[PDB]
Order: structure tokens, then C-alpha cells, then sequence
């Protein structure tokens, strides 16, 4: 129920209670660790406060990569954290819903990394984008290319679809099934559903995300 990272390992993945987890540093140096609860549910710190720091600690429900992600008829998440930056040397972190969608074996399709970002600390992604109204909230809407590392494989040019929370909070339910139904209406084009996880990331900082309450799930 405990994992750590920074000293010998720098990632730890599998799954318990039906929910993935995963907790990552790269080999630039700072520690961390996910504590696992019930359920989807867990503790996650970090202390990366220091030059290209970089943590994540993620838990969420893997869908086979079976369906285009707007043929669920409904998705739910609820959760509840506490979530504290405590350092941040020109860094920053996010508390967002996280996944992708896959394009293996889809014609004209990108392969997707999405962000429904809730909360955030110093810095969020951010462009030119949208303003949507999702359960009762304001969430800007953009994408955006970026090229990296993949589920699939090493540095390839993909895509990243975000929805940024105008009003920051750590708590609540989303309608994830309407963020995907909103990215479709812009024409973005959408594979299939990967993983719909609750992540903690950090950026050259340092702090601590406390997930007492997290499920997932479709209807």
C-alpha cells in the first residue's frame, strides 16, 4: 500500500480494488510516493523542487481501448482532495482528470492525451480556445500538438485536448462523457477510450495530493 520513488525505483504500476495505479519521476533527481486507499482512492507526495523535476501519481479505470470514448452514454468521476503546492522552483503542478484516446486501427484519427483540468498551482497549459458551460461550471476548451513519448511508444507527434476549470476547487463531480461530447462538436476527432484517471503532476515543485474520495464509472 505504500510505493516510493527517487531512490532505486522511479516507477511503480499495477492495479488494486479494480483501479489502476501509477506513480512516476524521471532520472532528474526529487522523490515521491503514493500511498494507496480503498478503492481508486489515494495519498500522493512529491518533492521535485529542483531543476526539470517531474512527478505524476494517477489512479482511474482502464476501458480496453475497445470504443470510439464519446460512444459511452455516460461517464462519471467524483472525487475529493485535499491538493497543496508546498515549493515550486520556477515550477508548477495540476489536479485534473486524465487519459487518452487510442487511434490504433483508426483511419483519420488522432492519438489523444485529454486533461479536464480542476485545479492547478503557478502555470496551466493554456491557447487559444473556447469557453464552455459543463456541469454548471465555465471550462475553457482547446488542443494542441505536442510530441513526446506515447502509450504506444517513444517521441511521436500527437495530440492533447484540454478542458481548463476556470473556478479552481478540489472537489465534485464531472461529467466526463460531456467533455468529449464537447471536444467532438469543435470537429476534433476522438479514438478510442484508453483510461479515465484522476492525476497529480509536478513540475520542478514540491507537494501533496490526498484523493479521499475517488470513483469512476459508466452508465
Amino acid at each position: 500500500m505504500k510505493f516510493t520513488v527517487g531512490n532505486g525505483q522511479n516507477q511503480h504500476k499495477g492495479v488494486n480494488d479494480g483501479f489502476s495505479y501509477e506513480i512516476w519521476l524521471d532520472n532528474t533527481g526529487g522523490n515521491g510516493s503514493m500511498t494507496l486507499g480503498s478503492g481508486a482512492t489515494f495519498k500522493a507526495e512529491w518533492n521535485a523542487a529542483v531543476n526539470r523535476g517531474n512527478f505524476l501519481a494517477r489512479r482511474g479505470l482502464d476501458f480496453g481501448s475497445q470504443k470510439k470514448a464519446t460512444d459511452y452514454d455516460y461517464i462519471g468521476l467524483d472525487y475529493a482532495a485535499t491538493y497543496k503546492q508546498t515549493a515550486s522552483a520556477s515550477g508548477n503542478s495540476r489536479l485534473c482528470v486524465y487519459g487518452w484516446f487510442q487511434n490504433r486501427g483508426l483511419n483519420g484519427v488522432p492519438l489523444v492525451e485529454y486533461y479536464i483540468i480542476e485545479d492547478w498551482v503557478d502555470w496551466v497549459p493554456d491557447a487559444q480556445g473556447k469557453m464552455v458551460t459543463i456541469d454548471g461550471a465555465q471550462y475553457k476548451i482547446f488542443q494542441m500538438d505536442h510530441t513526446g513519448p506515447t502509450i504506444n511508444g517513444g517521441s511521436e507527434t500527437f495530440k492533447q485536448y484540454f478542458s481548463v476549470r476556470q473556478q479552481k476547487r478540489t472537489s465534485g463531480h464531472i461529467t466526463v462523457s460531456d467533455h468529449f461530447k464537447e471536444w467532438a462538436k469543435q470537429g476534433w476527432g476522438i479514438g478510442n477510450l484508453y483510461e479515465v484517471a484522476l492525476n497529480a503532476e509536478g513540475w520542478q515543485s514540491s507537494g501533496v495530493a490526498d484523493v479521499t474520495l475517488l470513483d469512476v464509472y459508466t452508465t
